[PDB]
């Protein structure tokens, strides 16, 4: 029931994802000299990096806040593809998977702790 523990759980998470090979095109702002287009597409780009420093900064207050910007990662990715059997769309696609199945513990345990809170 500890309502604080989902940040280090994040940030080990995170240190997960840097170190997968498929986190390479996500890791730091997408390059606006090689894709001049991309803010005519994407409103509000997102990348690891940004979500990493958001979270040492002190400026998410729970987890929920954490997934909605990663999740941004990967429908930027899906909103940029030509198509969806390019290689940086599908390795978003294997990076969510990845994602998707270890944060599934950390939203539910926060949940549950502050749910014992307010009991
Ligand atoms: C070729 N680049 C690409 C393709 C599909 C999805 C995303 C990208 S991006 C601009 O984020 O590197």
């Amino acid at each position: 029931y500890d309502i604080q523990a989902w940040k280090k759980q994040c940030e080990e998470l995170l240190n997960l994802i840097f170190q997968c090979e498929d986190s390479e095109p996500f890791r730091q702002p997408v390059d606006l000299l090689e894709y001049p287009d991309y803010r005519d597409i994407i409103d509000t780009p997102m990348d690891f990096a940004t979500v990493r420093e958001t979270l040492e900064a002190g400026n998410y207050e729970s987890p929920m806040e954490l997934c909605k910007d990663v999740r941004l990662i990967f429908s930027n990715s899906k909103a940029y593809t030509p198509s969806k059997r390019s290689r940086i769309y599908s390795m978003s696609l294997r990076l969510s998977a990845f994602f998707e199945e270890h944060i599934s513990s950390v939203l539910s345990d926060y949940k549950s702790a502050l749910r014992f809170h307010k009991r």
